[PDB]
């Protein structure tokens, strides 16, 4: 029955470190047997059934069992359990590298593609075939046993380099000391939170919750100059030496695999296809954003002439790198004047939850229902069952993990826990997602309360949840959010547009003391502040995108001298002499190198689908809402991103609604 939820979630969240250890050993041994069975099938004897189907069946089985093993490390309250889960994940990733080089299994399905008729199977089954083979050729399984052994060795070193790149940055404990006057305009809240030293000064570390208040609030420009120099010289000379190995290594592995650059290797699985497509996209957007950034630099500079005159400071006549977050925060509090704290009194969390669940149910045609006596990894976690309003089909379930505790993931995320694919016995699996965020912890005084940028995160992360749950595919590889990486953030960013709508904000806002709405003047101050500092904030995302694209196109360039080049040519705010920002850029050694363009790439598509389709036909209209559910969310990764796009807009998308978003 695809019309109940009973029996369909049996994920266990109370596993002991011993249970995790042994389930990990048993899953590796059992999955290996299937690979082993396939790889010794005579080529005369292979079928769709005994190669491609047994591979898909073990892939679903692998994914679900893995979730019980690698997810406790992110949400559990027992440290011994989070540690078994971290070790399981390491041991299971060791197993995946091993499986990625199984040429015996790769040879069996190349043969199947060679013989069997491609037009007597399902289009998605054809896709599972073609992309499993493309997978093995992107690992070089079709190549000789000699460069493969060398490619294997080269990749194990990239792994070491990437580990050490971030381990360096995380083991850093660089601090400056300051006085109460050298920390001007910073709140008593922030300064009471700081340690004091033996010469009775205030210790400010270089970590994110210390660095960013100071750069945004401190009225002493020399304190800002010192903190920015320290911030962008973190692991300066040792992470430069890692990039000098890692980036040419990516160029070399890619050329062995038949790709010109590492960026080309990455982009093949993306909707932007090529490096020149990305390059022109990024270049023709800075030419677009140029006079808007010329206007913003002009205004910020005049704020600085004003300020230095009043405070008794010298005026150099530039916006330095340690001056930008300061006067952008002034711009936010001078032009647009939204108190982001008297506004947070209007968003209590019972109300935001209830009216976010209201919007999506009405828009997509769904029915959410909380599970009573629910198995959970924590007491504070809820469970909802998701139905289709018309049929009563149970599509899936989402957990809501809202509040911060020790051991918990401290970023916002949607974890897919179960794929909405087919099961080996012909049946359908229920989708299971987890919304994991850290909204401000409830204290016995008032209700827990949300800032507007927290409502924006709630909404962003719930469209991932709906993408995961509404998706229905035949194979687990295409299930849920498993689309292109420059497309994963379209269903998320598109629904952020709702928290910038007047009518919709009223469904979320209710003062926690009576229940009188936000007034009209405040609601209008709000949605007018959508494009504060847009130019200089968007030009700085392009700088980082041009940087990520450059180091994976020409690996013979100084990373710091490229960052300097883009900072002055695109941003208009110069990189500081002596700094090395790319040596602190954790994305280059995170999993998404060559992929930074894809968050501006994805905004254009969601701006098009919102302005040309939703804003036009009514943004709560359940006919655009069902067409969005069916032609974007439902097919998952079983169709291409630009095809799902054109089935909806009924045309190739353009940047017009994106330029009209920013106001150009
Ligand atoms: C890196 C690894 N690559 C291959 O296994 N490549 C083979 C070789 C190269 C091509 C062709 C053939 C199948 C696949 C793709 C051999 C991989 O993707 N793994 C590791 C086991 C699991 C899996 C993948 C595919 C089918 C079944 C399973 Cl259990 N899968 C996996 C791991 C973590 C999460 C989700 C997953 F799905
Ligand atoms: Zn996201």
């Amino acid at each position: 029955s695809s019309y109940t939820a009973a029996g369909r979630n049996v994920l266990r969240w109370d596993l002991s470190p011993e249970q995790i250890k042994t389930r990990t050993e048993q899953l590796i041994a059992q999955t290996k047997q299937v690979y082993d069975t396939v790889g010794t099938i005579a080529l005369k004897e292979v079928t769709y059934e005994n190669c491609l189907q047994v591979l898909a069946d073990i892939e679903v089985t692998y994914i679900v069992e893995r979730t019980m093993l690698d997810f406790p490390q992110h949400v559990s309250s027992d440290r011994e359990v989070r540690a078994a889960s971290t070790e399981a994940d390491k041991k299971l990733s060791r197993f995946d590298i091993e499986m990625s080089m199984r040429e015996d299994v790769f040879q069996r399905i190349v043969h199947l593609q060679e013989t069997c008729d491609l037009e007597k199977i399902k289009p998605e089954a054809r896709r599972y075939l073609e992309k499993s083979i493309k997978m093995g050729k992107r690992n070089g399984l079709h190549l000789s046993e000699a460069i493969r052994n060398e490619i294997k060795s080269m990749k194990k070193r990239m792994s070491e380099l990437c580990i050490d790149f971030n381990k360096n940055l995380n083991e850093d404990d660089t601090s400056l000391v300051f006085s109460k006057a050298e920390l001007g305009a910073l709140p008593d809240d922030f300064i009471d939170s700081l340690e004091k030293t033996d010469e009775d000064k205030y210790k400010v570390t270089l970590k994110y919750p210390h660095y960013f208040p100071v750069m945004k609030k401190c009225c002493v420009p020399e304190t800002r100059r010192k903190m920015e120099m320290a911030f962008h010289t973190r692991c300066k000379q040792e992470n430069t030496a890692i990039l000098q190995q890692l980036l040419p290594l990516r160029a070399q592995v890619a050329k062995l695999l038949g790709y010109n650059t590492h960026a080309d290797f990455v982009l093949e699985l993306n909707t932007a296809k090529s490096t020149s497509r990305v390059a022109a996209f990024l270049d023709d957007l800075s030419q677009k954003l140029k006079p808007l950034g010329e206007a913003e630099r002009e205004f910020i500079l005049s704020l600085k002439k004003k300020e230095c005159e009043e405070r008794g400071f010298e005026y150099d006549g530039k916006i330095n790198a340690w001056d930008l977050h300061y006067y952008m925060t002034q711009t936010e509090e001078l032009k647009y004047s939204v108190d982001q704290e008297s506004l947070k009194e209007y968003f209590p969390i019972e109300v935001v939850t209830e009216g976010l669940l209201s919007i999506y149910q009405e828009l997509l045609g769904l029915s959410f229902e909380q599970v009573p006596d629910a198995h959970v990894w924590n007491k504070s976690v809820s469970l909802y069952t998701v139905k289709d309003k018309a049929t009563g089909e149970v599509l899936g379930q989402f957990y809501l993990d809202l509040y911060p505790r020790e051991g918990k993931y401290n970023h916002a995320a949607c974890f897919g826990l179960q794929p909405g694919c087919l099961l080996p016995d012909g049946s359908r699996m229920m989708s299971v997602a987890a919304l994991v965020v850290n909204f401000s912890q409830p204290v016995a005084g008032r209700p827990s309360l949300l800032r507007h940028d927290e409502v924006r995160t709630y909404f962003h992360e719930f469209g991932h949840v709906m993408h995961q749950i509404c998706a229905q595919t035949d194979f687990a590889r295409f299930s849920g959010t498993n689309v292109e990486t420059d497309f994963v953030e379209v269903p998320s960013q598109m629904l952020e547009n709702w928290v910038w709508d007047v009518d919709s904000l009223r469904k979320l806002s209710k003062h926690y003391k009576d229940g009188h709405p936000i007034t009209d003047e405040l609601l209008e101050k709000l949605v007018a502040s959508r494009l504060v500092n847009t130019g200089l904030l968007t030009l700085r995302q392009i700088v980082l995108s041009k940087v990520d694209q450059s180091l994976h196109t020409n690996a013979t360039l100084d990373a710091a001298s490229e960052y300097a080049k883009y900072c002055t040519e695109i941003l208009g705010v110069a990189a500081t002499p002596g700094t090395n920002m790319p040596a602190t850029f954790g994305h280059l050694a995170g999993g998404y190198d060559g992929q930074y363009y894809g968050y501006l790439w994805s905004e254009v598509f969601s701006m098009d689908m919102f302005h040309s389709c939703f804003k036009k036909e009514g943004i709560m209209n359940p006919e655009v809402g069902m067409k969005y559910r069916n032609l974007i969310l439902k097919p998952g990764g079983s169709l291409d991103g630009m095809d799902m796009l054109q089935n909806f807009l009924q045309r190739e998308p353009n940047q017009k609604a994106f330029l009209m978003s920013r106001g150009l």
